């Protein structure tokens, strides 16, 4: 589909600059692209479809907008951390969010992701695209990077998949 | 079952000494016990059901009976590093099996593992026992601990469950 490539092209794609990685997954969902969505953009509860969120805490006048953040605490190593992240984008007639880490997560320095959401029809079907760029650490290969970034997001849209189906019913 | 009851009392209780934790976890799986079982006993492929593998290597002479080893390379985020597991039992009679990590830098610290599985009916499904007791260094946490093994063993029992139902549907 065109608004599908045409959404690669403009958030999904990326620059090969020297110790940077990216990659870029996709899950279809048999929900309506709204509810999908509807999760997907709350900046504030990414627990609600995300893995190894003990909690996520935002400010007490918390609203959503660019440059927002949120404290989101991770276990999913044991040394618990907080990863600190920032609102980037927010667009909902065009269903695209996206986020920066910009501390706290020693495994995604300087973490940037781009989710866009879109509707398939035949039963009206959704597929989600999440893609990020990330740093290399200096000891790190790319592919351990990529690894561990992709493992975490294909379970986290596999969440987001089952939660979404449950809720549409 | 009287046969579910005994097993735990067996292999998935543990005694309470602070500086330790453990945890039991149930998965249901609509496929005959024998597939899952037939999974379950691979010491030296556990790729097929668990996250997080990014390869399992053994002796080129590997023999799989208690006492023998794998190499697993952990997809942490962490720079790449070898883990020693080791098998502690294993029983197809009584459909047991169980391991160690006895080997690797920034893992969890005596780290050990029970699984059964078990016959039920009231077509034949199957019921995943799982557990696991582990070190709490004093500087840890328990809450965080378990946290992260319990939602990585839910991860696998998950996945197990979807293999064994794809195998002749
Ligand atoms: O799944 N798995 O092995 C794993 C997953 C991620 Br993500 C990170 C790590 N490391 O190495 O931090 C590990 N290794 S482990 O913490 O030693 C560990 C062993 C057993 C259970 Br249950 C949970 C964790």
């Amino acid at each position: 589909f065109t608004q599908l490539s045409q959404s690669i092209a403009e958030f999904h794609t990326y620059q090969l600059g020297n110790g940077r990685c990216s990659s870029l997954l996709a899950q279809r969902i048999h929900a309506p692209p709204e509810t999908v969505w509807s999760v997907v953009r709350r900046f504030d509860r990414p627990q609600i479809y995300k893995h190894f969120i003990k909690s996520c805490n935002v400010s007490e006048d918390f609203e959503m907008r660019v440059g927002c953040t949120r404290d989101v605490n991770v276990i999913s190593g044991l040394p618990a951390n907080t990863s600190r992240e920032r609102l980037d984008l927010l667009d909902d007639d065009r269903r695209v969010t996206g986020f920066s880490i910009t501390g706290g997560e020693h495994r995604l320095r300087n973490y940037k992701s781009v989710t866009t959401v879109h509707r398939f029809e035949k039963r009206i079907w959704t597929v989600v695209l999440e893609s990020y760029v990330v740093d290399v650490p200096e000891g790190n290969s790319e592919e351990d990077t990529r690894l561990f970034a992709d493992t975490v997001i294909r379970l986290n849209l596999q969440k987001l998949a089952s939660i979404t189906e449950a809720m549409n019913r």
